[PDB]
């Protein structure tokens, strides 16, 4: 299992890729590396990157080079992701998407390809470096096709299935060729949101490995309380849950971005809720990593934020270690080694014809699946999570060690809240 | 007398070279333009690099201006800049914190007005020092961003449009008249043309130093009444004209600060005409403070999305050849450097409320009878101006602008007008 830490970078945030002082993101990545961390993700701007649909910045494409260089000099691992897009509650969208341009990322063919240029340059400006790990498509990409969304973009299933596809397919042989990995990244609204159209599977089976967010500001810590089973065990949750979904029966899962998040956590207890939650991650097999969010804490001249935005990050303003960076710092050692047992009592849930669920506000907080599972895992018998359709075909079964089923009949649960901030 | 200048567009990434400017490609750029005859440029930074979140704005953003700033003075030339795009050739530059989750209206939000009014003292703070600033302009045609055509409009009414003018006009006004620099507002068309738009045209006639005017023929005039037809020629020369009526100094000047000949309407064997008998006609209006041309240089091929006939406007080509209309620019600036226009004599009266505003602004629009009837009348070679129905009953305002005819015609409303320069955006 590896560990990392999502790179805000100090000072200026994101807003540092328009004149990056490299000295101080050289200390940013040393700071990094110092806390045992073995891998860094960063992300760039896409408004930056392509600020016409027809013509990719260069300047931008040899800054994230720059940064991609100096997390390996770091000794750390360095993973990009392509399109933001979403950052901590604003949109970075380019001028030929919005307004009198607008049009949907998913559906329209000549932003299909935009997409896809700027993906393979990305690759190819990345491919000779030695510390690139890997690409993910985009931080919480689905966020802009939810209805919850001021200006949605339209796309049904099958047109989000195509959109990973063509873009995932683009530089997945060279991922394997080169021993990189590509990967998409969405919020926990495609384990939790009815109607949404990112499905399950698409984050199990789509991509070499299946990322999840774990925020527990989206109705688990205040339904159930900050430091719940629930809420302390919600990462490991959605660990589990993923699973369910996914063909391959070890495949990795990596808690891609997971923090503290101060308006449901307070800052006396963020330490613990640090500590246990990786206890609960690192107790579920096939864990591809950890990677905290975030790195360094937004400035306080910065505005616009929702308040608990601020304290994210391990190290303080002034560049000092946060309470929960000693946590995170600490966790990386308590296990580094440690592996963790298969899983025999799995959770049924009932699925479509074709691995997707009936109801997904089931899985959601208060549902009765993702109280079976915080329930049954609370009493220390560390369960997984399979489909109705897995259930009844005994290959499956046994490639994946369950002995031990649990039907539970379906109720929806209502505490999920899509948004980060009652602002929104 | 009058200026000539043109809107700088950046040869090679367009405004996106403000990403990362290749200064000595500018500093050719700016050469080029000089090289014209022209006195000024009009320059263009982007909201969205100069203000990347509401309470920071971007040191190396205002640095970049300055130094644009400068090497348009070390080739001779005044610099005007604008402070907010924005929009420019029909995109949107609009900060994250102003967007989706964080949509608010530039009119009205208070914490967006402090934040305007942070970037405008910080463009002049950063420039004052500098002896080739000449002004400011809040920005390229902001009204757009409230038009009830916008598809993500930022509302607000009338009584609140004024308030967003004033304040931010009057953060850096008097500064500018010690100084000795111009503080400017700009809006397209609609302003003079589209029925309950919130921007009132004594806006952009009494608030600001001088009136700044958008002339493009591809409004409707071009296809309703000809591309070289006497009303598209005209359109730059009756917007100076219609402007004077709303204006309460009778002597205020007038800029032109945005003219070119689109592909769209007029062709290219045509556009050099155009360019020569549109700055004739303006040149024949007395008080034209300067005529800006749009634009510099041509949008590089390999850029997409812009309207097909943007592509073509700039004076200089892609390779930094000089363009048949860049020829009948430069012979432009040299026939009326020193052309003063006699007075203009008969108005064409413009009915108003009681307060300063059209009865019927679709009847200054193309189409229009006080349109048509100010083109008939120049037409004719009459050399028409333009009053409202308050001056027209005030004998001190018609001695002041020594007016002795008056031309009154019946409200009719115009249905030619096209708030959008592409159908796309319709
Ligand atoms: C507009 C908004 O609230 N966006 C947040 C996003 O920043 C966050 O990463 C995600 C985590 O679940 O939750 C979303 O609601
Ligand atoms: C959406 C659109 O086409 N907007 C154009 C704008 O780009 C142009 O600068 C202006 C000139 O008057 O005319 C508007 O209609």
């Amino acid at each position: 299992m590896k560990f990392g830490v999502n790179y805000t970078p100090s000072g200026e945030w994101f807003y540092t890729w328009l004149n990056p002082k490299w000295e101080v993101i050289r200390r940013d990545l040393a700071q990094i590396a110092e806390l045992g961390a073995d891998h860094v993700r960063i992300f760039p701007l896409w408004t930056l990157l392509q600020p016409n649909r027809t013509w990719i910045n260069p300047k931008a494409l040899a800054d994230v080079r720059r940064m991609v260089e100096l997390g390996g000099e770091a000794g750390l691992d360095v993973y990009v992701d392509v399109i933001q897009g979403h950052l901590s509650s604003f949109d970075f969208v380019p001028s030929w998407l919005v307004s009198w341009h607008e049009g949907s990322m998913f559906t329209d063919q000549s932003a299909i390809e935009a997409q896809s240029a700027l993906t393979e340059a990305i690759y190819g400006t990345l491919s000779d470096m030695k510390a690139f790990a890997g690409l993910t498509l985009g931080n919480e990409c689905n966020q802009f096709t939810d209805a919850t969304h001021p200006r949605r973009m339209p796309a049904n299933a099958e047109q989000i299935g195509e959109w990973l596809d063509t873009l995932i397919g683009l530089v997945a042989k060279r991922c394997r060729r080169d021993g990189r990995l590509i990967a998409h990244s969405e919020n926990d609204a495609i384990w939790y949101a009815d109607g949404h159209a990112f499905l399950p599977r698409y984050a199990s089976c789509k991509g070499d490995v299946t990322t999840v967010h774990s925020w527990v500001f989206n109705g688990t810590g205040q339904h159930y309380g900050p430091m719940s089973c629930e809420s302390l065990g919600h990462a490991a949750w959605l660990v589990e849950l993923s699973k369910a979904f996914a063909a391959d029966p070890h495949r990795p899962v990596w808690v891609q971005a997971i923090g503290a998040p101060g308006n449901v956590i307070d800052s006396a207890d963020a330490p613990e809720f640090c500590r246990r939650s990786i206890d609960a991650i690192a107790d579920c097999p096939d864990v591809f990593g950890v990677t905290w969010w975030c790195s360094h804490r937004i400035p306080s001249a910065f505005s616009d934020f929702p308040f608990f935005e601020h304290q994210l990050g391990l190290f303080d303003v002034d560049g000092t270690l946060t309470d929960v960076g000693k946590a995170f710092r600490d966790a990386i050692a308590t296990h580094r080694d440690t592996v963790a047992p298969p899983r025999t009592t799995a959770i049924v849930i009932p699925v479509d014809e074709q691995g997707d669920p009936l109801m997904r506000a089931a899985q959601a907080p208060g549902g009765s699946l993702f109280e079976a599972w915080a329930n049954l895992n609370r009493q220390g018998e560390r369960p997984c999570v399979i489909t109705s359709l897995d259930a009844g075909n005994p290959a499956k079964l046994a490639n994946r060690g369950i002995v031990r089923l649990e039907r539970v009949e379906l109720v929806a649960g209502h505490a999920y809240n899509a948004v980060s901030d009652p602002a929104f």
